[PDB]
């Protein structure tokens, strides 16, 4: 039942907060920071939801594909995308960070918190955040959560290729 | 059900990073940055849980903000009579925040009610999880109270005489 807390805080305390102005810091960054010869930045967040909790430190060193370009101002990252070798896509891309906490309770023998346990409080914090989100006015066609299941064949799954069939979807 | 999230999140990702070195710190800070006559910081860490989540943005004009703690946590002196009666490491028990957000959010369905007895048993629920923790070795304290003029001064220094 740990997933209830962890999607309400992140909601509450979190995304609540930056969602109503994020489009304005988009639509500046855009206008007056941006580098002149490429892709304007997308105007959603995107949340990375591995439901296996496993949060990278560094986005790039989980895909080269997905390449940090600058903060967005006003902490925030915008990445670009690959896609054949090529630009495909820039985005405001994060991960779920308090998925963190079901990982390390995964870990930690104390909990009793299987990896199972861990799988299935995953899905119920993606569960949980989307309602809330869909009943959240600071939600305005301005934030989508990417939820994946990494399948055991590698190569059958492309971080890049989950963000850009996202993207692709604005 | 949220405060089992919240106990455990506050557990993993705060305070069983920051329990096993606290002790040092609090070392360090008296060795050779305290200037008061015996006015040596307790050792533990002081966690404030008000049972209404009232967090202020701040932290009675009985405890007045001394330092940080090298090395973010800040030391206050505690007043009693008018004089320090003591000197420790406290803070808030921060996830109260997404509790009192919830009880001012109707979506939420969560009444004052609810959000009380999440309070309690988030406090109840961080307390086991400490009690089993090898981080947490008698240095957290947590001080749980509610309001009945009310003195947050003297529930700190009832914990710290209790150290
Ligand atoms: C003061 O006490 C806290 C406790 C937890 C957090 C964050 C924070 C987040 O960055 O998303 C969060 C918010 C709401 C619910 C859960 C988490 C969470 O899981 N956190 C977290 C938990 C664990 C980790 C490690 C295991 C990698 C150290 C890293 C980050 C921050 C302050
Ligand atoms: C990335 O998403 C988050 C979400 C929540 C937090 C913190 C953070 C804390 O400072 O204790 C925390 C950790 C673990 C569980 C719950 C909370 C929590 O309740 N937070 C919080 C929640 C709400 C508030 C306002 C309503 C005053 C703005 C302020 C702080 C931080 C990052
Ligand atoms: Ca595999």
């Amino acid at each position: 039942s740990v997933a209830h807390g962890l999607a309400w805080s992140y909601y509450i305390g979190y995304l609540r907060l930056i969602l109503p102005e994020l489009q304005a810091r988009i639509r500046t960054y855009n206008q007056h920071y941006n580098n002149l010869l490429r892709g304007a930045v997308s105007q959603r967040l995107y949340i990375l939801l591995p439901l296996d909790c496993g949060v990278p430190d560094n986005l790039s060193m989980a895909d080269p594909n997905i390449r940090f370009l600058d903060k967005l101002p006003q902490s925030n990252s915008i990445y670009e995308l690959l896609e054949n070798g090529q630009r495909a896509g820039t985005c405001v891309l994060e991960y779920a960070t308090p998925l963190q906490t079901l990982f390390a309770m995964s870990q930690y023998s104390q909990a009793g918190f299987s990896r199972e346990d861990r799988l299935e409080q995953a899905k119920l914090f993606c569960q949980t955040l989307e309602d809330i989100l869909a009943d959240a006015p600071e939600s305005q066609n301005n934030c989508r959560l990417i939820a994946y299941q990494e399948p055991a064949d590698d190569s059958s799954f492309s971080l890049s290729q989950e963000v850009l069939r996202h993207l692709r979807q604005e």
